[PDB]
């Protein structure tokens, strides 16, 4: 019962196919309504080589309704800035003008279909500034494009440490439903470890 901002970072690069970015619209709704809490709020942002934030935290607290908010979400298409969008996610979604509570948890799922490229930024340039905010971080990587142990690398330096505990893999996003019990349970533990 602490409030807590979560914050959704989606890769829309044209990498993922119309159906796919749909199931992914699925996923983000049913994950929103599943750790919906009185003291809870949600914000979403999407990203490829633009950037587009969909629904702030105060906007989210005007009209708490997941599904209502990410339904008609369309998708940029174009290349993968995944640091810039993480940089915007730091500074825009967590910043008071937009909603976000001084003193809440700060969590953050991002969801990536494909290596960071095209991004005039590194994760070096990001993740620390990211980590002295304290935004706790999960990934979800999703497609072949992460079937590897190596590949699996850059979502280890996207999500907060200890990896085993941030990071998620799924062959498809068919299967992201298959992680919908994991993310909640992980993110329920945030400040009660173990419970």
């Amino acid at each position: 019962q602490e409030d807590s901002d979560i914050a959704f970072l989606i890769d829309g690069s044209g990498s993922i196919i119309p159906h796919d970015f749909r199931r992914m619209k699925e996923f983000v709704s049913t994950v929103m309504e599943q750790l919906k809490k009185s003291k809870t709020l949600f914000s979403l942002m999407q990203y490829s080589e633009e950037f587009r934030i969909h629904f702030t935290f105060k906007e989210f607290q005007n009209n708490p309704n997941p599904r209502s908010l990410v339904k008609p979400i369309t998708q940029l298409l174009g290349r993968t800035h995944t640091a810039t969008g993480i940089r915007k996610v730091v500074r825009e979604l967590f910043n008071i003008t937009n909603g976000a509570r001084k003193n809440a948890f700060k969590i953050l799922v991002v969801i990536t279909d494909g290596e960071k490229f095209g991004d005039p930024l590194g994760y070096e340039d990001v993740i620390p500034e990211a980590d002295r905010e304290g935004v706790i971080r999960y990934v979800i990587g999703v497609g072949d494009a992460f079937r590897s142990e190596k590949s699996r690398q850059e979502l280890n330096t996207i999500a907060s440490k200890p990896p085993r505990d941030h990071v998620f893999q799924v062959n498809n996003f068919e299967a992201l439903k298959t992680i919908q019990n994991q993310l909640r349970e992980k993110i329920f533990a945030i400040g009660s470890p173990g419970i």
